[PDB]
């Protein structure tokens, strides 16, 4: 078959698989979008003729705007391009909705758009803006004022009768019936439904909106009927736009063929002519990363393609398959388009060496439609995958799997792939409240380093939107790039099942930990799978943690670190890792107790250290290991990006891991330990490697020698608080003197060990007051607040993170007092940290021996045993280890 063959098929199908002829594609496209251009002008010209534009709907007014743009268009765009009023053609029929009841304003405010209006009646009556309605011409009113309404029409030199019927609902009325005019107070059964259906059997309509600048649920299903929509939450009430005396025909006529639609960038797509002069001297980078944002006329381009982008994603989001809604033509092609330049992709791409290529292919990947029957795979995966991935053989059969959400809002990954133009279909049941959506993928949009030189290497959009589904409902999907499944959430119950149903999708590697049972089982299996080679994308769920990981990244990890130990790999992982920092944190982990110093601390203190209400595990942290990186080769968030592969034992693997864990009632100084209070959790795991392994590493993060130095000069100022303070916490740069604000975090587990008379206790005290800051978090305030030394306090404190709050040190003061059972003022005065009236007066209460300043002295980071006890209370001893 003929490539104009295969396209008039696949518009009808959807099915883009031998679709190569971009070019092709791109000629009709612009023949389309031409003939949208015409008709939209030649009516709008017809409409406005040489007539006055006026029009004001008032702050109290919605805007209404097409939808369906190849049978929808703007009449009235106000000064500030705000569309006060659409027309539509949706199903062949005629209909006019206006952003507020102008009927009532056509001897006021709208005076003078009544000679427009009339045109406009005498359009939606007769198909023709020119030819005169007949006398007593039968109009029915429905959900809006009756009187009113025909009293505005004859105010615009029109002469109507009242039909005296419901044309809306009663079939008889709407065959007789000239023209209906609708709003807000309508009823009727499938009200969008019953609308198109009236509008397409040729009823016209004319739609006021009733509810100022509020919006109306009533008028959105309205619209919806007619192909057009209300705008955005608010209004006019902002702009207050308008259409003045002075706009002119050809301008209105204009802007009114050009909206929503890119006549320049189809051509631009059809010569090829794409920019051969970008100045790109104007890119700037930053920690490795090039971008563009002010090289001269990029951006302009960029946002014309988010046009596109946002077009076609709101048909993603809602689920809805593009090729069986109608009058999408324009969409369509741009989607068939999109789908033929993927089959001619290569890489890489250099935005200098490759204008024609880069140009287009940027505009191709931000156009991709995921709900269909049929589609074809984009050819070459570049950086992002390969052939594996290509070839992964998909299940013919319905697989039924169950999963757990840990928490209210986020996402979890399905275990299952989408394989690339291979049809899967889903469906989720058993679902209880939760809100819930399916995704592809899990990239952050800096992963694609388009920008970088000769680093155009993959598709720009490897995540899909989110894609809604509905309880018990399937949707069909096709990927060109292929997928890891992400199960979307949110209004959940911690710790409810879904169920999930797919058909047709892939089975990457995966391992899937059970909570505390034995998961021998399922860590064999993953490896047979990875031993099997056939994919490109592995997953693992441990605990709170996710991996979305580049299969090659994993295995080169565990060749260097650990030698191909796969198994040693996991267990490090489960254990070294995610175990030791989800149990540093006191966490309720499945079928796991707390060790016995901790349980008979929380016993004494009669705490609540093991329930679910206070110490549930939380929401996943995500985790991404690929070739690139969102920032860096590597950046925070969730998921938080890895480039070196994956290292259980790594520092920058729970650094990160930290940040999700940290908690504002325990940092210095709010922000000012914003990358200090996450820095126990890989220092607690340096400290147990060197002990059980042998390793040594990161031994000099901790920088006890100069932390002391800046105290004791901070400490002969007349105020030795605040000149400790001016040395060590002021300064507001976000590494600013990181090594040497650890120092305090370590004293606390120094300290501890020495009073438990046991080295191997020290970070129980971190422990301890996790488990006390969650109870102060969230217990019952006047039940609890005596347990947790914090008895004087009528209300809750508060849990502000900002860097002059006394918050976070108070309960650092309270927490630490209150565990150890000394007044610690002195050594927290000793450190430049400040506390408030309340802390203070809340110490004194609990009546303690006062625990004279001390400092803990150490020459290495992960090796206790030469740490050395400073007094401090009468003066500053010598740093007691030898230099240099
Ligand atoms: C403060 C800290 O512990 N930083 C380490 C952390 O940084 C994570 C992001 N990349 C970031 O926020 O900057 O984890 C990384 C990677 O795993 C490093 O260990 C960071 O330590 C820093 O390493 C770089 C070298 O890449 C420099 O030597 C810095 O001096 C060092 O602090
Ligand atoms: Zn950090």
């Amino acid at each position: 078959a003929t490539q104009e063959e295969i396209l008039d098929a696949a518009l009808v199908s959807g099915d883009s698989s031998q679709l190569t002829d971009s070019h092709l594609v791109a000629l009709r496209l612009q023949q389309q979008v031409e003939r949208i251009r015409q008709t939209r002008t030649q009516l709008l010209d017809g409409l406005y003729q040489n007539l006055s534009q006026a029009y004001d709907p008032g702050a109290a007014s919605m805007w209404v705007l097409p939808a369906n743009p190849d049978n929808t268009l703007p009449f009235l765009i106000g000064d500030k391009g705000r569309v006060l009023a659409s027309l539509s053609l949706e199903a062949g029929g005629r209909g006019l909705a206006y952003g507020t009841n102008v009927l009532t304003q056509l001897s006021g405010t709208n005076a003078a758009h009544a000679p427009l209006l009339k045109r406009a009646v005498q359009w939606l009556v007769n198909g023709d803006p020119g030819a005169a309605t007949a006398k007593d011409f039968k109009v029915s009113v429905v959900g809006v004022d009756k009187t009113a309404a025909l009293n505005g029409l004859k105010s615009a030199g029109l002469q109507p009768a009242d039909a005296a019927c419901n044309a809306l609902t009663d079939a008889s009325c709407a065959s007789t019936s000239k023209l209906l005019v609708l709003g807000n107070g309508a009823s009727a059964a499938s009200l969008s439904a019953t609308v198109r259906a009236r509008l397409q059997a040729g009823l016209p309509i004319l739609f006021v909106h009733t509810n100022g600048w509020n919006q109306s649920s009533t008028g959105q299903q309205i619209l919806a009927g007619l192909g057009l929509q209300e705008g955005p939450y608010g209004g006019n009430y902002w702009d207050k736009d308008r259409v003045p005396s002075s706009r002119t025909r050809t301008r209105s006529v204009e802007l009114g063929g050009a909206y929503g639609q890119d006549p320049a960038l189809v051509q631009q797509i059809v010569d090829g002519s794409w920019r051969t002069d970008y100045d790109w001297s104007k890119c700037t980078s930053y920690v490795g990363r090039t971008t563009c944002d002010d090289v001269p006329g990029l951006s302009d381009f960029s946002k014309r393609v988010d046009v596109l982008k946002g077009a076609l994603d709101a048909y993603n989001q809602k689920a809805q398959n593009l090729f069986a809604l109608p009058g999408t033509t324009s969409l369509r092609l741009w989607l068939l388009w999109a789908d033929a330049v993927r089959q001619n992709i290569r890489y890489p791409m250099d935005k200098a060496a490759d204008t024609a290529r880069f140009q287009e292919t940027f505009v191709a990947d931000a156009i991709v439609g995921y709900v269909r029957e049929a589609g074809a795979a984009q050819k070459e995966l570049g950086s992002y995958a390969g052939q594996r991935q290509q070839s992964m053989p998909v299940s013919g059969s319905e697989e039924t799997l169950t999963l757990t959400l840990p928490s209210a809002q986020g996402f979890t990954a399905i275990g299952r792939m989408a394989a690339p133009g291979k049809r899967l279909s889903i469906r989720i049941e058993d679902a209880g409240q939760a809100s819930l959506a399916v995704g592809l993928n899990t990239q952050r949009i800096g992963s694609t380093r388009l920008w970088n030189t000769r680093q155009y290497d993959r598709p720009r959009f490897l995540k899909s939107p989110d894609i809604k589904l509905q309880a018990n409902q399937s949707v069909a999907l096709v990927s060109p790039y292929g997928g890891l499944l992400q199960l979307v959430y949110s209004g959940a119950t911690p710790g409810q099942t879904v169920t999930v149903k797919v058909t047709g999708a892939a089975s990457q590697p995966f391992l899937d930990i059970q909570p505390g049972e034995d998961s021998s089982q399922a860590i064999a299996d993953f490896i047979q799978a990875l031993d099997a080679d056939k994919a490109d994308w592995l997953e693992i769920r441990s605990g709170s943690v996710e991996v979305h990981a580049k299969v090659e990244k994993v295995r080169g990890s565990i060749d260097k670190d650990y030698g191909g130990d796969v198994q040693r790999f996991i267990r490090e992982l489960n254990e070294v890792f995610i175990d030791d920092a989800y149990t540093l944190a006191g966490f309720a982990i499945p079928n796991q107790a707390k060790t016995p110093a901790i349980q008979q601390e929380c016993a004494a203190r009669g705490w609540d250290c093991d329930s679910e209400t206070l110490h549930k595990l939380p929401g996943t942290q995500h985790i991404n290991v690929d070739q690139y990186a969102q920032c860096g080769g590597g950046c925070s968030g969730n998921p938080y990006d890895q480039t070196w592969g994956l290292n259980p034992r790594g520092w920058g693997e729970s650094h990160e891991l930290g940040h999700n864990l940290q908690v504002n009632r325990l940092k210095v100084y709010g922000g000012r330990s914003g990358e200090i209070s996450n820095q126990i959790f890989p220092l607690h795991k340096d400290w147990r490697v060197l002990r059980e392994f042998g390793q040594n590493l990161d031994d000099t993060r901790v920088n006890y020698r100069n932390a002391y130095n800046l105290i004791v000069a901070g400490r002969a100022e007349a105020d030795p608080l605040a000149g400790v303070y001016k040395r060590l916490w002021e300064d507001p740069g976000t590494y600013a003197l990181n090594g040497e604000r650890m120092a305090f975090y370590t004293q606390w587990v120094h300290y501890w060990a020495d009073l438990k008379n046991d080295p191997l206790q020290g970070w129980d005290i971190w422990t301890l007051l996790y488990l006390h800051q969650r109870q102060v978090d969230k217990s019952d305030w006047d039940a609890n607040k005596a347990a947790l030394g914090y008895g004087t306090y009528a209300q809750r404190p508060g849990n502000s993170g900002d860097a002059s709050s006394t918050d976070g040190n108070d309960n650092l003061l309270l927490g630490l007092s209150w565990l150890t059972q000394r007044d610690q003022r002195p050594t927290f005065a000793l450190w430049g940290i400040r506390t408030s009236a309340a802390a203070q007066a809340q110490v004194a209460a609990y009546g303690f021996a006062e625990q004279p300043a001390f400092f803990y002295a150490n020459n290495r980071t992960n090796e206790y045993s030469t740490v050395k006890l400073l007094d401090m209370s009468q003066g500053s001893p010598a740093w007691p280890f030898p230099l240099e």
